[PDB]
């Protein structure tokens, strides 16, 4: 019999207690969570202020009592554990609402202490009152009696990450009109460029304006003026601000446990702290990427209670399978749109100085002759020795999410892009194609990785046409209608073979077309007959996304 | 080095024919390639035609993906619709072609031939079967505008379908969808043999709620009054407007018999790794051939489109010498859309494990589609097979309004990567309220068998539970009270979940104690609290909800 006692009773928290219940009836549980619910949806809470959650309640999965008395729990909310003794192993526990502290003795201990939004240094910061963070339930419901009481005509969302976007839909929805303000030049970090231009000009679509490459000043007039680094102002009613979260470790800090990136709680494989009867998981942890074990803090779901699951097994479970890292797989909608990515981006493998290619694939939902087929697109990033997969990101208004998980599935049981045209899916028109969009990804995956292809980006085509490089496009007229790439010279796929004498043969050639099919096809063509040629990924459809003040007409 | 130009020829220009012709060309610019087909369209849709009939697709022209003209200009080949290929002269090295308009009869040269002939439609010899004017099977575009024509112009009020596989299923639905009244007469005692017994009782259910009649363990004894009457072997009658037949199909390897080419399974072509039938020039695939299945490295046959698509584009690479990836079997993935309900299945089921004398254990696990909180969340049920000793998964059954399709795909992506059920749980997928929960129904899976196979639970299964009660097993019903209404378990005593450790005295320590609850969760954690306090105890897998859907009429209200 062991005294354990969590401190944090969300996703890890909660995760950890239950099957450590499961798996003992004798020890003595203690959880103890500085707010007044436990195991309430988080990630609930923007669906809840947009009305889509109707039902309060309905967010509250468990309730203390229920909970406390089907695991034989001792749950203390409104306690707040201030300070970790860990030569007496004991922690001290602040009651909520008198402030009174009292110790407890622990022989193990678990920190799932989350993560906390951040707050910058914007001069108004602290006039302001309708400035909101969301984090827990009563956090919401200010946000919601706000709305309720001063019906804002118009709402800023700082930070175009995850949050934001949600938070951006959400307010939209309720009939807001909204301004988001983001310091990168796209809106979701985990996201390349080219992906977030579909993103920017869908959240266009639906009336949010977006500034880029700006900030916050201050905050005038009580937060109702944003002042930006741009010199641009905006009238507005509330402030929500999204702009990332850092560990809330300042009592592992306060330990003397040793900190890692971020400030992130430093654990090895078990989850074991730099004290052998502290353990850490959830937001607050350092975990390494699954993809290249570079040490980051990926504050998700999943994880945290994948991580909770997983120590409750270190602790009283059979043996101890260790974890090797998150993938750090996210998905978010976005309006209509379904936006998702896993491993690493290309902004992160330039950072790190890793050689990689990419390749990108539109295929439909399913069936293109069944009703309601719709684009998906794939990014995918590998080696082109190899074949390792590094990342993809995926985006379309439906089976997203489901390419998604085939292909985060792929990568954790370490298939390359060889591997992924052999991944046999479900066939029938109303869900799939014969080649699913996976298997498609994976063959022009391959055919770079096996030569038989030489591609280039999107970014590197006006710069070639430029230096002298022969641009054909193989689209047939009909499908000329929303423009060309700067240079190019149309000759339908069709026609190719029999216009053959009209490619010089003393030229780069380089071939574009819709969405980059038809381009590979006459590239094989040309190959087959000698000229160098390369194809444009993603065709003229990706170009003219991403750089659409650069399409000729 | 590098290559020296042939003269490829392939017979079938659908999902077989024409994937290998295609790729073949991106190989190679200087190779003769000529599809010879018989019917008048190449890579037409027919897995879309019950749908054309049904209403739902409403273009003809949309089953034709492509046309002869645009793919023998683009792909550069010498493509003959309506040329049928009546004999393989495999010492000459040539075959014999009748272009069906003209009548008139050639040989052509090969160097390499591939056989994609693909499979047709079993018809029994029924009696009244030749007389039976409104009898139709489905296969090509021409028997999909003879059964379309007949029903716009002859109006049939009553359908009957003989045959429950997935394509029975889908010509139910589809005919419903006209407004036509339909019979479906199965020999089996459930439809769609792919999936077990307690599976399809969820599928039987929705299709009768659609108004299908379902006459199981019948078959058609004959057909009397030209087809209007089918008299069942119990004796019983349908009379009916129309009759589809879809009781399975046959290889179509005439040509490989006639040509004196080895035979597998079922009268499949036997081909090597490398799609290579007895002759060294003649490759086939497709429905046709014998494949091993992936799970247990059986010799079956499995006629999908995937399979197909898949083997014509890995023989184009081994025809050009890239032999490194070669194919390792058919996993036999489906997904069938039935009303409102997707089905899907993959690998082997309880069925065909038996009739291997294969050790297996199966747990059954219902979960949300998505984030309970999240509106329109409906219910997922996986049913997955594996080893208890290795956790190798052996199949997997999938079934629910939505959220199937996924579910399946992953658990068929585990099983080719060779995952175990340990595994499952460490699948990393997208959580985000919309799409599904911080523990994916295929993680809930994964940890129902792990705990199966690191001996945390014991089960038992739906079939096993009332002769286990007849023979003295305790049986405790842990749900709440308010539950039984909704009937109950022979044998069942009432202890909620709850309250079970504070009424720990009334469980006896002289008895074998079983554990139900409604879907098998609660039941689990009671389980588990009992072990930890020395009882033996066993739990229900599936719960009061998979009993009462497979045996209502035992339910004791
Ligand atoms: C609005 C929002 C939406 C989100 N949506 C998604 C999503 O769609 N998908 C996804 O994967 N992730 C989402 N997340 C992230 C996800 O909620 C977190 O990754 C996950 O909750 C982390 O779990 P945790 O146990 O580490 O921390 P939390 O679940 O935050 O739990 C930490 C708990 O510990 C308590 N605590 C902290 N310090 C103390 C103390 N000293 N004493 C007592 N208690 C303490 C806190 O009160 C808190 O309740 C979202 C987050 C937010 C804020
Ligand atoms: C109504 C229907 C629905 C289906 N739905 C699905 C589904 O949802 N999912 C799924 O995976 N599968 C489905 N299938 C099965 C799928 O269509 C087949 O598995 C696939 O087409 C088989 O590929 P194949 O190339 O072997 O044969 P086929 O596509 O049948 O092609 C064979 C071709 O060869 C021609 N041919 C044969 N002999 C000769 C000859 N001697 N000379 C010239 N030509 C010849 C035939 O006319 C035929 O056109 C369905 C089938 C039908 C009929
Ligand atoms: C729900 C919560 C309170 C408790 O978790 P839990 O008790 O593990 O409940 P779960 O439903 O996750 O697990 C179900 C258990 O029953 C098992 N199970 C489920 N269905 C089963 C079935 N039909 N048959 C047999 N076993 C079944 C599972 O294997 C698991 O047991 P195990 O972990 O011992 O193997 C906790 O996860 C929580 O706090 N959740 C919300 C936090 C969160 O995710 N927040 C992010 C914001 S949305
Ligand atoms: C359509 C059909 C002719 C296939 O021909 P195909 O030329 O292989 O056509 P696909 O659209 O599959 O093209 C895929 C090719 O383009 C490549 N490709 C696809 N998208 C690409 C992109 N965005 N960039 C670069 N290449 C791309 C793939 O890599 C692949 O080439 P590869 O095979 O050389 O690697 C054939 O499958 C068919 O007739 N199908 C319908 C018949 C059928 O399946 N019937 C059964 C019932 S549905
Ligand atoms: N001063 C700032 N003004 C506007 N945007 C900012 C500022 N600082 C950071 N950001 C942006 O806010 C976003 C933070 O999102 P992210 O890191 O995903 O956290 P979360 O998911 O909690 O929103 C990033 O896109 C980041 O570039």
């Amino acid at each position: 019999s062991r005294k354990i006692v969590v401190v944090g009773g969300v996703a890890g928290g909660a995760s950890v207690a239950a099957r450590l219940r499961r798996l003992s009836e004798e020890d003595e549980i203690i959880m103890v969570e500085r707010g007044e619910y436990i195991s309430f949806a988080n990630c609930g809470l923007p669906y809840y202020i947009g009305g889509v959650i109707t039902e309060r309640q309905k967010l509250l999965v468990q309730t203390v009592e229920r909970m406390s008395k089907r695991f034989n729990l001792d749950i203390r909310v409104l306690s707040e554990v201030v300070k970790i003794n860990k030569e007496e192993k004991t922690i001290t526990i602040k009651n909520v609402t008198t402030n009174e502290t009292y110790n407890e003795a622990y022989d193990v201990l678990i920190l799932s202490p989350g993560a906390k939004p951040i707050v910058p240094s914007i001069p108004g910061i602290e006039e302001a009152k309708a400035l909101f963070t969301l984090r827990n339930v009563p956090d919401t419901d200010r946000i919601k009696a706000y709305i309720d009481e001063k019906k804002p005509r118009h709402a800023t969302v700082i930070g175009g990450g995850f949050i934001g976007v949600e938070m951006v839909e959400n307010l939209r929805e309720r009939g807001i009109e909204v301004t988001l303000v983001e310091m990168a030049n796209q809106v979701m970090p985990p996201i390349d460029y080219e992906m977030a231009a579909y993103v920017h000009e869908h959240m266009k679509n639906h009336d949010v304006e977006l500034v880029f490459e700006d900030g916050v000043d201050a905050l005038e007039e009580n937060g109702a003026v944003v002042r930006l680094k741009s010199g641009s102002v905006i009238q507005t009613d509330m402030l929500i601000l999204a702009i990332g979260v850092q560990p809330e470790s300042s009592l592992a800090k306060g330990a003397g446990l040793a900190l890692g990136v971020r400030g992130t709680i430093k654990v090895n494989e078990k989850f074991q702290t730099s004290d052998p009867h502290i353990y850490a998981i959830g937001d607050a942890i350092e975990v390494k990427d699954f993809v290249t074990e570079t040490e980051t803090m990926i504050p998700l779901a999943w994880p945290a209670n994948r991580q909770g699951r997983m120590l409750a097994d270190i602790i009283h479970g059979h043996t101890d399978s260790l974890y090797k890292g998150t993938l750090g797989t996210s998905v978010a909608k976005v309006f209509d749109l379904t936006v998702a990515t896993t491993g690493l981006n290309e902004k992160i493998l330039k950072r790190l100085n890793i050689p990689y290619e990419v390749v990108h694939v539109q295929a439909n939902s399913h069936a293109g002759y069944y009703p309601n087929a719709t684009p998906v697109l794939i990014k995918l990033i590998f080696n082109k020795d190899s074949g390792k997969i590094y990342g993809a990101q995926t985006l379309g208004r439906d089976g997203v999410d489901k390419r998604m998980d085939v292909i985060a599935t792929a990568i954790k049981a370490n298939l390359t892009v060889l591997d992924l045209p052999d991944l046999e899916l479900s066939y029938a028109p109303p869900y799939s194609s014969a080649k699913d969009p996976v298997n498609m990804v994976g063959y022009a995956a391959s055919n770079i990785v096996d030569g038989f292809v030489d591609t280039v980006q999107w970014h590197e085509i006006d710069r070639i046409v430029e230096n002298g490089g022969y641009l054909i496009d193989v689209r047939e007229p009909n499908e000329l209608k929303q423009g060309m790439i700067k240079g190019s010279i149309n000759i339908p796929l069709d026609e190719l073979r029999d216009r053959l004498e009209e490619v010089p043969v003393d030229k780069d050639i380089y071939i574009t077309c819709q969405l980059g099919m038809r381009g590979y096809v006459a590239a094989r063509m040309l190959m087959e007959k000698g000229y160098k040629v390369k194809n444009v990924d993603g065709g003229f459809k990706l170009y003219g996304t991403v750089l659409p003040e650069r399409i000729v007409y």
